[PDB]
């Protein structure tokens, strides 16, 4: 007989990456192996530790001196400056992701079935044991906050509020189209499982996350991908004649249907779009190695396109996708070269947080206007005929000329796309991930002491706290959307600092970044090696269509 | 009209790991990146390997310092040297296998398919192309020796050579079952596919290459596998309690079959005694964590003690496997933090060329004498009741009592198992392996110029030139295991110099070798990190016996 001791790792006791282990009944044991930090809580600071942690800038301080005094970042972008400071943020971002994944949804700890079964999400911090006096570990309410509630509340749009950094639609959908060949989460299944098992860029929504959609997408002529030309230009082929099972609306013909990799692409026509610009640009680069190779069969042509392919969209995310979205006037560089000195596993693992503070809804705009008249949103999807109604050419200047939505601050989310935010709400609660506190500890960051601190005003502050009752029992969704955003940027805090981590770890990690493949052969020569290098997002789309429109991340200012 | 140009790469053109991409239609293109040396072969030396080249021992050469003038040894074992040496062994030897698997048995170039299709054996020469003159590439005849002939004229045994280095049978059994569980051929898909996606040290011939043999397998009380109490000692179960499907033959009654991870073990006395042996081990690591950690559930107790048993067998590998193997009085040592220091993939693909080398079925000998009496090979196989009728403490001591025989040389395989060398000629020719010649010079070896320099004596090299025609294209599986053996050694130079680059690679390249999993938390604290360390063979028998018999590789002298 006894009142059931509290499990002590509720209290989260161990800090600066300690695992808390349960030992006995009632008793934890905190393992601070290369934690840097040693005691029975990793709090007491070794010799090399002591100087960097009295040594290491403010995180909202680093920011402020990558977007300021633009004289100075001049000189940084033309010396080798450049390379040495590029070689310094992969090395230190990528330190806070585990080299082998440590956890998933499932185990809590180092198995064997988390590291080899790849149908899982893993994760960076271990969930709330079931057997804790709060949802949220000790601190709290006793009932989590509403989910709609909540997401009416703070994250419900009440008027568009424009991005500072003038970030456009063509951002939002090239973010959308790009995510989903990782971010695939089982319906089947559960929450916690993803038909990506590539677990990075391998473009799966492009070529088909299994082997069987592979064949079922390819011509097997030239290694080219099957193309349908429709009045003069080239789109991805009809269902029919690609029988690969789409999620197209019941009713509309297949004539109208478009087979890609992805199943949802053809909801969009900002999905299709992108969808049509790589198979544009997947056909193209088969002409070229045609060329080089005469001696080449089928299968060379297109497995030498698809690492081509990686390729580029690895440098376009890396030097104007992240650039754009970080706003540094620091240009960001993709050189796998910079990482040969240090030890860094070319393996990648989705963790089901990066899922998680991907959720930029907040872009999507209130309308999509394309050129003359301005589409809703039940006009805009499912359209079957609008991608191929204006052309690439139309589409894809249409979006690099409206503004997008700001993500922080909350209060930014269309109300059509609400529901999402409360699925993610809901997920996270059944994934039982630790609090927005708990996580900036994890990404060498304090926790927040009060909720003014947190979303800036007095007002907001005061009902998130009736809501939660404590500021360590903040889920990690509403402290990431609500969080106040930095003078004139996209979103707070919080966001650049887990985001980073994620992304470049998620890039450099791709064994094409690896000293072994690395090479012009892997590319079918030097004219397939500088395919990757100088592609930009216009070479995107200006050389795969009939005229060049203006195509970029920014409205014209 | 012309007369179709011979292919450029049959010739092996380039040099020191050198790619071989086609260009147009008759010429090459060498690409020397990273491979130390530059020129249209890669075969002008830079700065750096030019010096490194004129100052490498002969591989013959560092042989020698390791098997002579034990005093120095001694000295080396006893202080930081070793640990300095170590990793200097670890480091060198795992240069050579690429860090992501570069090619498969269906791609000869980088491919994503080649990367993330892990149900392929990798490779590290590519196979020589089917436009080649000759079937080795350019050199030779038109047609390979007889596979038969080749088995019975140098393979098969006159009579019975013993190993030198006195290895046991304890050692052959260990063998077969410690590599079952990255080598599983899978008869329908064909020759150069693996059901052992694990590619490593998984132990998936203890819990099953599967998920759902796993489940059957398991007891799911106390994470304890199901076992099987006979007459007071513990067996593992019998197939009707663990329904898993066993390649035991007709008609022996379930009572008599036992279940366990491999399909195939069930068919030998001494692969079912080693998994006799890991079941009790497993059932025995069981109860010393639920002591520590009475609050622990049933998933906990089994994944944990699956990495502390992946633990000791690396341990039991790299410090007594191998080392028996090596001879070396330099003492092995397994130490993840040896490779703290070097950027090294904890990450490892099979390669089909380490399935080669590793056929050292000249080990099993003319027949199995365990005590008293002497089983015939047709006594020995498919003995249901042998292991029951003896015990695990009975036939561990007969097995490392009666020495095996040696690998190189030749006629030393037993002519029930020559079979299993037919298979291997012909699979060797249907992956189209490059000669034995073109792997040394990949491995660090300049190429033999005669063949009395391989076999040693005139009257072997006098047949085996008129059967192949040139030293430049005998196969890969000959000149292996034909090679004329180092003085009292096991196997030949080649054997040990392509051997000892898979095997590292292979051990260290685990996961739970890397600084993130090498946590005492890993294992279940201190109690279970400590059972890694420390593990030895003669600790795995005599801790799961009622007694404790004779147990080591080498026979007492
Ligand atoms: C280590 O961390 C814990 C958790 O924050 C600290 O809190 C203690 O938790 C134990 C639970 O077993 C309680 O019995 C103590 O009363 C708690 N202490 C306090 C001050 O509240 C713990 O103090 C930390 N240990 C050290 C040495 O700082
Ligand atoms: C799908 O998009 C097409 C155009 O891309 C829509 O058709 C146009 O609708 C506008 C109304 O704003 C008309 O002015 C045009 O004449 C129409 N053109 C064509 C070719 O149809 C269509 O209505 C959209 N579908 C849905 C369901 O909204
Ligand atoms: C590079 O390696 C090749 C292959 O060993 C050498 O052999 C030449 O191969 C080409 C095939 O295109 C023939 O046309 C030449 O006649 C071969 N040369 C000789 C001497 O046999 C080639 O010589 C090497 N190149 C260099 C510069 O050493
Ligand atoms: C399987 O092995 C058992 C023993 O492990 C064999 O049975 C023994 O055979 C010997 C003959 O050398 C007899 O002297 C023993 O009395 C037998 N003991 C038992 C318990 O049967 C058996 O013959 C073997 N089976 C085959 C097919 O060879």
């Amino acid at each position: 007989g006894a009142p059931t001791p509290v499990n002590p790792c509720c209290y989260y006791p161990c800090q600066h990456q300690g695992i808390c282990v349960r030992f006995g009944l009632d008793r934890y044991q905190c393992d601070c192996t290369r934690t840097g930090y040693s005691g029975p809580n990793c709090t007491i600071p070794g010799l090399w530790t002591w100087l960097r942690n009295s040594l290491r800038p403010s995180p909202s301080f680093t920011h402020f001196l990558l977007t300021h005094g633009r004289w100075f970042w001049e000189f940084v972008n033309a010396t080798f400056i450049r390379e040495m400071l590029m070689r310094l943020v992969l090395t230190v971002r990528s330190n806070l992701i585990p080299s082998p994944p440590t956890y998933n949804s499932a185990h809590d700890y180092i198995s064997w079935e988390s590291f080899s079964n790849v149908s899982y999400y893993t994760r960076i911090l271990p969930s709330v044991p079931k057997d804790c006096p709060t949802p949220m570990g000790t601190k709290g309410k006793k009932q989590l906050p509403d989910a709609q509630l909540l997401a009416r509340r703070f994250l419900l749009r009440r008027k568009f509020i424009p991005d500072p950094q003038g970030t456009n639609l063509m951002f939002a959908f090239f973010a959308q189209h790009f995510t989903h060949q990782f971010f695939k989460t089982s319906g089947k299944m559960g929450p916690g499982f993803t038909k990506a098992l590539g677990h990075g860029v391998d473009l799966g929504h492009i070529y088909g996350d299994n082997l069987e959609r592979q064949y079922q997408l390819r011509l097997f002529k030239d290694g080219k991908l099957k193309y349908q030309v429709l009045d003069g230009e080239m789109y991805p082929p009809s269902v029919e004649e690609a029988p690969v099972l789409m999620h197209y609306p019941r009713g509309i013909p297949p004539q109208s249907q478009m087979a890609v990799g992805q199943e949802v692409f053809g909801l969009l026509p900002g999905l299709m779009l992108y969808a049509t610009l790589w198979l544009r640009e997947h056909n193209r680069v088969c002409d070229l190695l045609k060329a080089e190779h005469p001696t080449w069969g089928d299968e060379q042509l297109f497995q030498t396109t698809r690492l081509i392919l990686i390729g580029e969209t690895i440098k376009i995310v890396i030097e104007e996708y992240v650039q754009q979205l970080s706003g540094y006037f620091l240009q960001l560089k993709f050189d796998p070269e910079l990482l040969f000195g240090v030890q860094f596993q070319y393996r990648n693992r989705i963790a089901m947080e990066f899922n998680h503070l991907y959720h930029w809804h907040p872009l999507m705009p209130d309308s999509f206007k394309v050129g003359s008249q301005e589409y809703s949103y039940e006009q805009f999807l499912f359209n079957t005929s609008m991608l191929v109604d204006y052309g690439v050419e139309a589409l894809v200047d249409a979006f690099s000329r409206q503004i997008a939505g700001r993500i922080g601050g909350g209060r930014n989310m269309d109300h059509h796309i609400l529901h999402v935010a409360v699925d993610v709400i809901r997920e996270s609660r059944e994934m039982r991930l630790q609090p927005f506190n708990e996580y900036r500890k994890r990404f060498g960051m304090k926790p927040y002491t009060s909720f003014q601190e947190l979303v800036g005003e007095k007002e907001m502050a005061a009902e998130l706290e009736e809501l939660y009752g404590d500021i360590d029992a903040l889920e990690f969704y509403p402290g990431l959307l609500l969080e106040k955003c930095h003078p004139n940027s996209i979103f707070g805090e919080s966001m650049i600092e887990i985001g980073a981590p994620f992304s470049l770890k998620g890039l450099l990690g791709n064994p094409i970044c690896s000293p072994e493949y690395w090479k012009p052969s892997t590319f079918g020569g030097e004219v397939g090696f500088n395919i990757v290098k100088t592609a930009t997002l216009k070479k995107l789309v200006c050389l795969n269509t009939k005229t060049c429109p203006y195509v970029s991340f920014r409205v014209p200012d």
